[PDB]
């Protein structure tokens, strides 16, 4: 269906490596944290999301068009520029990979 879309997408979002470190901008998106280890965050954020869970709701159903995967991926982005600080490494991995995301959905469907 739309899976090996969003693979190729995700793939592709692996792919944005840092200038200086060259580690990938998707570092800190792939998992959410533990609710046991981050309790403020899960008090706050009233819709967690990261990539694995993008992958898990593509393959069982729960998104069904790009414009839910890319929803889902801008509620990512909203996430973690509303918990981190201006700046920090976190804060520019999330604008420079939502600019690559907006990009490439405009850039195909």
């Amino acid at each position: 269906g739309i899976f090996p879309t969003v693979e190729k997408l995700v793939e592709e979002m692996r792919e944005q490596l840092d200038e200086v470190d060259s580690h990938p901008r998707t570092s800190i998106f792939e998992k959410l944290p533990s609710k046991r280890d981050y309790p403020d965050y899960f008090k706050v954020i009233e819709k967690p999301m990261a990539i694995d869970i993008i992958l898990k709701n593509c393959k069982n159903g729960t998104y069904k068009t790009l414009e839910e995967v890319r929803q889902a991926l801008q509620t990512m982005f909203e996430n973690a520029r509303f918990y981190n600080e201006e700046g920090s490494w976190v804060y520019v991995d999330a604008d420079k990979l939502n600019e690559f995301t907006d990009e490439w959905f405009k850039e195909h469907s």
